[PDB]
């Protein structure tokens, strides 16, 4: 009947939102997402200063998904903070701000500034652990001690409930270690699974060329390629983090895909590639499709089936 | 125009072979692979003792690929060694034997006894590193210290050229570290990229259930899902291991997919999921399709384009 829900001391019309980075870079983009049927919106990951990002072409899409090496192009933290503080109409839907500083100190500096705006206006923080490659060391969520430092320092600096955007893991020991790190931090109230599947490579057969310019054609994968990976991460963290929410991201094109994310454990469902390809109309279709599948199954609420994927024996 | 290759002191009619685990567990399976049009075959990864593997269902396939948690079911090393020593007809095509011991000691035990048969009959060793070690630790090739130990021990015990089967990596740091480990070992003459994309989760919407029984539905992904991941890993190791061959595996359903692998750097091209689904007739189709692309482009041999993927600017 209706898909409205309450999470994190906020009310949402439905569980759908954009994925960080998609339709959320400029004021125009944020106003468009706010005008859409989505339940929420999140801003592009920001740095302290503005960034141009990588040379073009840096995003390409195909029937099975997309590849990107954007390079963190963004208008800078001051812009996103001003949007949260002065421009966003909170009567329309909640706002999440994504932060992706290139060091712990930069993240700390941004969160200290965000915190009073969070208290006054209710903007929510999504901390992005992914970043540009630094030769000689791994991405932060793949370096468990670095992750722990980031979360400790942000937790201290911010002091309020926040969430973390995670890259996918592929190994059950890794799920156990990552989840135990996250569970050390009671202020981490949601985990968003997943960011793009890192460093894929799309090749065009006719031209015999890679399709994006940066990184010799390597970039993160989204879309249909990554749905089972996304579900696996959603469920793994849903099981391991009983005191946290899980937000699902990856491979959502349909209400059925959203239903699968919710069965795995998702509270919110984020839409990246499909949104970039279809535009913000997609949210009315996703809502219609998810309510149709609920009606055919006899489900009246999301809670009835969230996390209730069945195992064999 | 021809698909012939000469590598590792063997001659191959064409680059195609099965992926380890598909159509290669029983004598019947190996005879079928031998009778097919493939250029080579590999045996199922084996252990010292025979294994039943995990409970069924343990493999499922879908339009975009497959998921599996087989659990290393196999006839045991002695069976595969006898096939290599006494049964295979080396006049038809080369044989690779895949080994996947559950400890370094188990691998050492097997390769000591494989050595004299390798030397006399020319069977080629593929050591599977995308394999469990101690439960609660990551798979061997995700634990770089363990990987080094396995390679040191196997290189000393075997004493002949061999190759390794690698899981996919997702972080540039891991490409760099993994290739540097491999480059420590001059006896590693080929690198097969990639094994399954680990611990994905497929959920069936109608039944609200996972589709395989082991591991609460989690298992390794193959097929269309994984082609850009596979291409990335082939190219990454092709660039970082200039003194080694790279074999490509992942997401091959067509001659076009094979051509992309080869542009990325692949010598041999292995076929898993699509061979499981279509059967051994796939090899004739792949050969025809690849030859047609080569004829349209004016390429007469594989070397004309191997590793010749173009980057932008
Ligand atoms: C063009 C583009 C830019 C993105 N930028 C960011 C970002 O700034 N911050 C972030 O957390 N994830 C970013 N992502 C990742 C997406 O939020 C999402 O995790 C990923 O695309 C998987 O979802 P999908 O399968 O729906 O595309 C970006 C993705 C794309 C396609
Ligand atoms: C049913 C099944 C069993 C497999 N068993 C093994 C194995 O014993 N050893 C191994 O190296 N890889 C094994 N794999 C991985 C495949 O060799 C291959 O790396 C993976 O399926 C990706 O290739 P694809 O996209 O063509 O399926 C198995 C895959 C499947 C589907
Ligand atoms: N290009 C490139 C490498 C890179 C990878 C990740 C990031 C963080 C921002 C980001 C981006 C991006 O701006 O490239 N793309 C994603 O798919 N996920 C993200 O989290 C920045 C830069
Ligand atoms: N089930 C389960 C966990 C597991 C994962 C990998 C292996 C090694 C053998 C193997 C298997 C398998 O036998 O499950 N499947 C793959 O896709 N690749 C492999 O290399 C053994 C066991």
């Amino acid at each position: 009947m209706c898909l409205k829900l309450n999470l994190l001391d906020h009310v949402f019309a439905n569980p759908f939102m954009n994925a960080a980075g998609v339709l959320c870079s400029t004021e125009e983009d944020l106003r468009c997402m706010t005008a859409s049927s989505s339940g929420a919106l999140v801003s592009k990951s920001c740095t302290s200063a503005p960034r141009d990002g990588n040379p073009e072409p840096r995003y390409m899409a195909f029937p099975l998904g997309s590849i990107n090496s954007m390079g963190l192009p963004n208008l800078g933290f001051d812009f996103y903070l001003k949007y949260a503080s002065d421009l966003h109409d909170y009567s329309k839907k909640p706002l999440f701000l994504s932060i992706s500083g290139l060091s712990v100190e930069e993240n700390v500096a941004m969160v200290r500034r965000l915190a009073p705006v969070a208290q006054e206006k209710g903007v929510l923080l999504e901390l992005n652990l992914s970043c540009p490659n630094v030769p000689g060391k791994p991405q932060v969520a793949y370096d468990f001690e670095a992750m722990r430092t980031y979360l400790q320092q942000v937790s201290l600096a911010y002091g309020l409930p926040f969430g973390v955007k995670m890259p996918p893991y592929f190994d059950i020991a890794h799920f156990d270690t990552a989840a135990a790190v996250l569970n050390e931090f009671p202020l981490v109230k949601f985990v968003t699974c997943v960011n793009s599947v890192g460093n894929g490579l799309v090749i065009d057969a006719e031209s015999e060329s890679v399709v994006i310019k940066p990184k010799q054609g390597f970039g993160g994968l989204g879309g249909k390629y990554i749905l089972p990976t996304a579900l696996a991460n959603v469920n793994a963290f849903y099981r391991r983090c009983p005191d946290k929410l899980v937000f699902g991201c990856g491979g959502v094109y349909s209400g059925e895909d959203a239903f699968l994310h919710i069965l795995a454990g998702a509270s919110m469902v984020q839409v990246g590639t499909a949104l970039q390809e279809e535009g913000p109309g997609i949210f009315t279709r996703l809502e219609d499709e998810l309510l149709e599948i609920m009606a055919r199954k006899g489900y009246r609420t999301l809670e009835e089936f969230r996390g209730r994927v069945k195992t064999i024996e």
